[PDB]
Parts: C-alpha cells; sequence; structure tokens
C-alpha cells in the first residue's frame, strides 16, 4: 500500500535522533513503540493482561506500568519477549494501518525493535539499521543511566548478537561522529528512498 522503511537501531544508537531527522524532512514516522505505550495505558485489555501475567510487581503505586521493570524482564526473558510481542502484535498492527492509510509523505518510516518479528512486518520495502560504536554507546549509557563503565559494559555485553539483523538490513547507519554527520547521512539515506519509491510499484 505505502513505501514503508523499518527504522531499527541496536542499544544506543541514536536511533529517535534519526527519526527526528526524518521527522523534520516532511516523512511520517510511525512509533511502534509510543502505540504500544498507548495500548498499555490504565484498564487497557493489554494493560490488564500484562499484569495478570507478570503480577504485581510490573505495577507502581500509580496503578501505572513498572516499564522500566518490564523491559529488564523482556531483555533477560526471551520466551517473556516472545509472549509480550505475541500479546501486542494484533492492537499494534492495527494502529500502524490507520496511519499508513492516512500518510501524506512519499514513503512512511516505522520505528520498530531491533530483534522485530518479520512474520509481523513482511510489508517492509527497506530495513535501516542505526549503530554506534562500542565507545560511543558506553558514553551514552552513562550519561543516561548515571552507571558505572564497567556496568555499563556488562550491558552492551549482554545484548543480542547483530550478525543476523546486520546481514538483513538494507542499509546500516552507523553512528560514530556527531549530530551534524548523522543528519547528513540521514538525508542522503533520504533521496534514497525518495528515489526508489518513486519507481517502485
Amino acid at each position: 500500500m505505502v513505501y514503508s522503511v523499518g527504522l531499527t537501531g541496536n542499544i544506543a544508537s541514536g536511533k529517535s535522533t534519526v527519526a527526528e531527522f526524518f521527522s523534520e524532512l516532511g516523512i511520517n514516522v510511525i512509533y511502534a513503540d509510543k502505540i504500544a505505550k498507548e495500548l498499555t495505558s490504565k484498564n487497557t485489555p493489554c494493560y490488564q493482561d500484562i499484569i495478570s501475567h507478570f503480577g504485581s510487581s510490573v505495577v507502581l503505586n500509580n496503578g501505572e506500568l513498572d516499564r522500566k521493570r518490564i523491559r529488564d524482564i523482556i531483555f533477560s526473558n526471551s520466551n517473556e519477549r516472545l509472549w509480550l510481542e505475541s500479546l501486542l502484535h494484533p492492537v499494534i498492527r492495527k494502529k500502524i494501518e490507520e496511519q499508513l492509510i492516512v500518510c501524506t509523505s512519499p514513503y512512511c518510516l516505522i520505528e520498530i525493535p531491533l530483534l522485530f518479528n518479520k512474520h509481523h512486518y513482511p510489508y517492509l520495502q527497506k530495513v535501516l539499521l542505526v549503530i554506534a560504536p562500542l565507545e560511543s554507546q558506553l558514553d551514552r549509557i552513562v550519561k543516561r543511566d548515571h552507571c558505572t563503565k564497567k556496568q555499563a559494559l556488562a550491558i552492551l555485553a549482554t545484548q543480542p548478537n547483530l550478525e543476523q539483523r546486520l546481514e538483513a538490513a538494507d542499509d546500516v547507519l552507523i553512528n560514530e561522529s556527531g549530530l551534524s554527520e548523522l543528519k547528513a547521512k540521514v538525508n542522503k539515506l533520504h533521496q534514497k528512498y525518495l528515489r526508489e519509491a518513486k519507481i517502485k510499484q
């Protein structure tokens, strides 16, 4: 229906910044993560199933979901990552399709998770994977998490291997030198996607 580019990134890759640069070029960006939060708002069906599944530990005093805790669980327990992805996939897909129907840009960017199920995103024309070198990731993680460098390395040490996702990706944006070059790279990708969407039916 619409020429769609999947946006993925490893840890502390700079990918939300990449999304913003695409946004600022007039491209419609669909944020699957934002949709997931929406559809796990207080007393939504998925919110209820999540709390019943994981139990009271993932409910803050707020009655809001403990999203930090859930991320920790999802990252360390693959069976739970898959369970949660299976739960949310049907509702998230319906929201994505709504936004695609009203897409006003020449192509669309869909921000999706690093280890996204392809069977759930078979309609993507392209996949873009944003990565940052180890040093850059640590700096980003220490500043965001306020943690020790050795804890950041330990966090990076446990990330999923990218070999398979690097192979599959049509384009890999190495974010290795500041915001200005990042913007320049996004610009060239933008022109590439415009070109390919123009000649693709």
